[PDB]
């Protein structure tokens, strides 16, 4: 009895992390989809066309 | 004669240990179920995902 409700404690434990671990990840989905922007971003900047003021 | 009433007795004797006994192990029971409790909110508190405040 003392082991089943270990178990059952453990699996809440189990779902703590799995929902830290998820914002996380959710977190650095858009961190992603941002340093992509910027590489977008740079490659344009890098062509010679570009003036100063672009 | 002596020995059937000092077995009357006996029995007396032998009936209020089962008392104290039984009592003794009823507090006992509960005993368990503080320590089971405590137990599952140890584990609970083990988790990282708890900040100081949990």
């Amino acid at each position: 009895n003392v082991q089943s409700r270990g178990l059952d404690v453990a699996v809440r434990n189990a779902n703590d992390g799995i929902s830290i671990a998820q914002t996380a990840e959710g977190a650095m989905n858009e961190t992603t989809n941002i340093l992509q922007r910027m590489r977008d971003l740079s490659l344009q900047s890098a062509n010679g066309s570009n003036s100063k003021s672009e």
